């Protein structure tokens, strides 16, 4: 089998991807964030706290024939970002651009953080990392993609994001006209229950390559890209009158600046990552500093290869035996 489904930004910033989610019977189509950083899919639902819902689509099991409780199982998950959600637990029949997986957790929230409730364009999450992080209890679930991988006709996905345009998730295919030249793979360490890599380098602009090893994760959930504040400073001291500030919480530039490239290596591959992706405008509305798409991990304690990188790429996640990631330009 495979799937194939339509993910598209939730603004006009890029801050995130929704995707549409087939679940239960009749379908109840909610939109979720597919984040590979994490690896449980929950919902906005009937049980969640009334003044907490602003605008989500709900998930109501008691109308679907397929949905059946999940006996004594809850969840809770906190965030990089700080946020937060937590609740009780269906199986119930989900779908995703086609592709049908039965008997699937779904994560029903009766508590979400202010920041969930704030954005009235997400309806949940669809977790993507491996299912060793997966947050119910006392019995761990799996997630959407370990749960169909067998029936696949090839065990991937893969995660096309646009800039500023809508993009594409795939299941089970590699789809050969999305991208250009070839596919370079490197080595996944599923150690911490990431999709985790090396990468090779990078460069700023169309200055000279540095090679130097960066492991980090590649993140679909994360909006920029968090790299060591060596690499982050490097970049942005080439966008005059760009700085840190602590009070805004991240590098700011000009909005009249015209931002250079950032190319990250895959191998002896590179990818490009165009300076306009890295514009995450106004810091406040009408305010002439706008906000980096490149930030420190500093602090994070990992480096994230969120949207930012992400959407300058093709990227094949192959959840074979011994998992890889692959890269292309596009």
């Amino acid at each position: 089998s495979t799937g194939s489904a339509t993910t598209t930004p939730i603004d006009s910033l890029d801050d995130a991807y929704i995707t549409p989610v087939q679940i239960g019977t009749p379908a109840q189509t909610l939109n979720l964030d597919f984040d590979t950083g994490s690896s449980d899919l929950w919902v906005f639902s009937s049980e969640t706290t009334a003044s907490e819902v602003d605008g989500q689509t709900i998930y109501t099991p008691s109308k679907s024939t397929t949905a059946k409780l999940l006996s004594g199982a809850t969840w809770s998950i906190s965030y990089g970002d700080g946020s937060s959600s937590s609740g009780d637990v269906y199986t119930d029949t989900v779908s995703v651009g086609g592709l049908t997986v039965t008997g699937q957790a779904v994560e029903s929230a009766k508590k979400v953080s202010s920041s969930f409730t704030e954005d009235s364009t997400i309806d949940g999450l669809l977790g993507l990392a491996f299912s060793t992080l997966n947050t119910v209890s006392p019995t761990q679930q799996k997630t959407f993609f370990d749960n169909a991988k067998a029936s696949l006709d090839s065990p991937v996905f893969t995660a096309d994001l646009g800039y500023h345009a809508p993009g594409t998730y795939n299941f089970g295919f590699i789809d050969t006209t999305a991208y250009t030249g070839s596919i370079t793979y490197t080595a996944v360490s599923t150690k911490q229950g990431f999709w985790e890599w090396t990468s090779t380098g990078y460069a700023v602009g169309s200055g000279t390559f540095k090679s130097t090893s960066i492991d980090g994760i590649a993140d679909t959930g994360t909006t920029l890209l968090y790299l060591p504040a060596t690499v982050v400073s490097a970049y942005w001291a080439q966008v005059s009158g760009a700085k840190s500030s602590s009070s805004v919480g991240g590098y700011v530039f000009p909005c009249s600046a015209t931002l250079p490239s950032f190319t990250f290596g895959v191998g002896s591959a590179r990818i490009v990552i165009p300076g306009d992706y890295i514009d995450f405008g106004p810091i406040s509305t009408g305010s002439s500093s706008c906000f980096g798409g490149i930030q420190s991990s500093a602090g994070i304690g990992i480096n994230i290869f969120g949207d930012v990188a992400l959407k300058a790429a093709f990227v094949v996640f192959n959840g074979a035996t011994t998992p890889t990631l692959g890269f292309a330009s596009k």
